């Protein structure tokens, strides 16, 4: 009476086979007060199907402290969903990629004993099975799954794990087996899936990803041709442009899936929404997560993808029935031009009439109508005979975007950051350098490294006009040297290269000298064979040189450590234990000052519309409201990257509709009203780099045609 299961042809809910259409959408991206209508925006975007992970590392961030409150509160939203009578596929991982922080593991395992990720290790194993089980059986206990009237019809286990699966071989496989049998094990009633698992054992369906997923077939002729990520444009990271991808090229890469039987299809993302907070965010990607979905990062319709993709269900949704009971069979109509039709023996009967030219109009004649197909598109037609539908015949309004203030300014206080230097009594020391992710436990983003250089007065530097050569090289992200509190420099990384090199002059005078480092990380890694044994911060070499020595190698002496910001350790972001400390008003605070907070209370403007910050003033740093994060902000990091004009014909690569270069990687910064009381908000920034506050304005979003 209440099962989901799958034959050569599509899942099968409760006896039917079902064409099901589908969208990605992360509970913790969005606030649960916005959950209900994302999902109404969904459903009347013509989806049937919910997709989200699970975000390990967001649920679980003390070994035995579980999180799902608020924005984590899973099961909470997937019976918003259920309400809404949507159907959920809960991909489970725990690795999730996802663009999200060290790709969803709590960075605590990382230092269980013994552990290796995402192989045949008994550690990792008991981890994995310990965290699965326990969400299943959450699932389970609250009776979620399609097995038990609930809404979750599918379940993921690992993710894309084919690939690292290649490289690592035999224990690799030895994994993938040992997952697929745990996780079926548990007894759901439902199927799992992995994508990019050829290797994928029965009863599970392996599934792809990608732009076009057309070609694929599964790794058995019983089980279907599911699509579990249907890339809806790309993630923005920090110092590159805001990827699109045409509407056209989308419906076009579906209609392509489907009409050669494609039966399960999830856009990635159906709203990609925004990285809050500073454990959320992957490896340099950007506090923006709008990935052009067909709802923006805000909640709005994306105009006019989202009109579209709806009109292209409508079209698969007639279509259903001929679809479910018969098989796609080709016919040639040109050069580049087939018929895929799926004629019943009921006597439903659709046909997808295609046009891979991706430069020429082309009309063919398919039984005994002509039908005029655009470059680069499919027509739909239901009923084998009315063109209902094409993909590149777009019938929504365009709508642009409008950032209009509500602010023009507001009464900050500034608090400026101390510079700290080595200490005879300084707690946490060694005698080396120490790698950063190992001392901080990504409890922060900063970690000090300081030590002591002791310039004798022979040197010979000091008579002349010299300076001697420091070189800091470090694994990443962001280093800032300090020489005796002063500020020599600062350096930089990108999401392909990490790492950086400080090299330059410094002025030691005679006597001690208090070299400090802070070293900044930007997110975890996500992604990438043993991703999670890169290294941040600085491990050296160290070396000072243009001395009566040759050069001196600081990475042999003794280093002082700090975990984090003294202003983080005085909480200056909460509401109780902001007012600790001595703060500064009026035209004494600080402009243009590197390691400074910043305070402001303001009250919620008026409007229905959703709300961000402007911060280009501003350099880079983290922003509160309230005392909870809205997420790294990084302005100053200007957008590098080829992005010249787009035509949605021909194959489409992430780099092709490229926007917004030679500006601020990401200026607006997403502000949930959902967050907000009608008067007395606390805004806090911690200013890293340098900026002036007086700037950064609130703004209203809205779109129109
Ligand atoms: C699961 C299923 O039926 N899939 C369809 C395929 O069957 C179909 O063609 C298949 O082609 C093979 C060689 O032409 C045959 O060996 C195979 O038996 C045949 N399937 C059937 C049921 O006869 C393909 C063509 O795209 O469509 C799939 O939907
Ligand atoms: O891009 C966001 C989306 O991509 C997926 O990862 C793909 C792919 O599936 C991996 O096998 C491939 O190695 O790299 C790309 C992205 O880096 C992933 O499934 C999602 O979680 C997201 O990262
Ligand atoms: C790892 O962690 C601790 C500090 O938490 C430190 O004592 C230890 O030496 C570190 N080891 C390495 C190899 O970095
Ligand atoms: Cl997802």
């Amino acid at each position: 009476e209440f099962s989901v299961s799958y034959d050569d042809r599509a899942i099968i809910i409760n006896g039917k086979r079902k064409i099901l259409i589908s969208g990605s959408i992360h509970y913790p991206r969005s606030t649960p007060q916005m959950w209900p209508d994302l999902i109404q925006k969904a459903k009347d975007g013509g989806l049937d199907v919910i997709e989200t992970y699970v975000f390990w590392n967001g649920h679980e961030p003390s070994p035995g402290k579980y999180n799902f409150e608020g924005r984590y509160d899973l099961v909470r939203f997937i019976k918003m969903v259920q309400r809404a009578g949507l159907y959920v596929n809960l991909r489970i991982g725990p690795y999730v990629c996802a663009e999200w922080n060290f790709g969803g593991f709590p960075v605590w395992l990382k230092y269980v004993p013994g552990m290796e990720f995402r192989t045949n290790n008994q550690p990792f194993k008991v981890a994995m099975q310990g965290f699965v089980q326990k969400i299943v059986n959450m699932m389970k206990s609250e009776n979620l799954f399609e097995s038990q009237g609930g809404p979750i019809i599918m379940a993921q286990i690992e993710n894309a794990y084919g690939p690292v699966e290649w490289e690592i071989g035999a224990p690799g496989k030895a994994y993938t087996k040992w997952a697929a049998q745990m996780a079926v094990g548990l007894k759901t009633g439902v199927p799992w899936i992995m994508c990019k698992q050829e290797d994928a054992p029965d009863p599970v369906i392996d599934t792809c990803n990608g732009f076009y997923c057309e070609g694929f077939r599964p790794n058995k002729p019983y089980k279907p041709k599911m699509w579990t990520e249907v890339w809806t444009g790309w993630y923005t990271k920090f110092g590159g442009p805001i990827p699109q991808r045409p509407a056209e090229d989308i419906a076009f890469s579906v209609a392509r899936f489907v009409q050669n039987n494609g039966s399960f299809f999830n856009y990635y993302m159906y709203h990609g929404g925004t990285n809050f907070g500073r454990t959320s965010s992957g490896l340099f990607i950007a506090t923006s997560y709008d990935y052009d979905a067909p709802l923006d990062e805000y909640g709005l319709l994306n105009e006019p993808k989202y009109g579209h993709l709806r009109d292209l269900h409508k079209a698969i949704k007639l279509s259903e029935p001929a679809l479910v009971s018969s098989y796609a069979a080709v016919t040639s109509l040109g050069s580049n031009q087939e018929a895929h039709v799926y004629r019943s023996k009921s006597g439903a009967c659709a046909a997808f009439l295609s046009n891979y030219d991706s430069r020429y109009s082309v009309k063919v004649t398919f039984q005994n109508r002509p039908y005029n197909l655009p470059p680069w598109s499919i027509s739909i037609l239901p009923d084998c005979k009315t063109a209902v539908y094409n993909t590149a015949q777009v019938n929504s309004q365009s709508s642009s975007i409008k950032m209009t203030p509500a602010g023009g300014g507001l009464s900050w206080q500034s608090y400026n950051e101390e510079t700290p230097t080595a200490d005879d009594s300084d707690t946490l020391t060694a005698n080396g350098l120490w790698e950063q992710k190992n001392v901080t436990r990504d409890s922060s983003d900063y970690l000090w490294y300081m030590t002591n250089v002791n310039i004798a007065s022979n040197e010979g530097f000091l008579k002349n006009g010299k300076d001697p050569y420091l070189t800091v090289m470090s694994a990443g992200h962001v280093l800032h040297v300090f020489v005796n509190g002063k500020l020599s420099g600062t350096v930089y990384g990108t999401l392909d290269n990490p790492k950086l090199t400080y090299s330059g002059n410094v002025k030691l005078r005679a006597g001690i000298n208090k070299i400090s480092l802070l070293s900044v990380s930007v997110g975890l890694p996500n992604v990438g064979v043993h991703y999670d044994t890169w290294n941040a911060g600085v491990l050296g070499p160290v070396t000072l040189s243009g001395l009566n020595e040759g050069s001196r190698n600081l990475a042999k002496q003794k280093w002082s450590y700090k975990v984090g910001l003294k202003g983080e350790s005085l909480s200056l972001h909460s509401l109780s234990g902001s007012s600790s400390v001595e703060w500064v008003r009026g035209s004494l605070m600080a402009q243009k000052q590197p390691l400074t907070w910043y305070k402001a209370t303001f009250n919620a403007p008026g409007g229905n519309d959703p709300l961000a910050l402007d911060m280009a003033s501003m350099g880079k740093g983290q922003i509160w409201i309230n005392g909870e994060g809205v997420g790294r902000h990084w302005p100053g990091y200007i957008a590098q990257g080829d992005c010249s004009k787009c035509s949605y014909a021909g194959t489409f690569n992430e780099k092709k509709c490229q926007t917004n270069c030679g500006q601020p990687s990401q200026r607006w910064y997403h502000v949930p009203r959902s967050w907000l009381k009608p008067s007395g908000n606390l805004l806090v920034v911690f200013e890293e780099w340098g900026g002036n506050p007086t700037g950064i304005s609130l703004v209203r979003r809205s779109r129109s045609a």
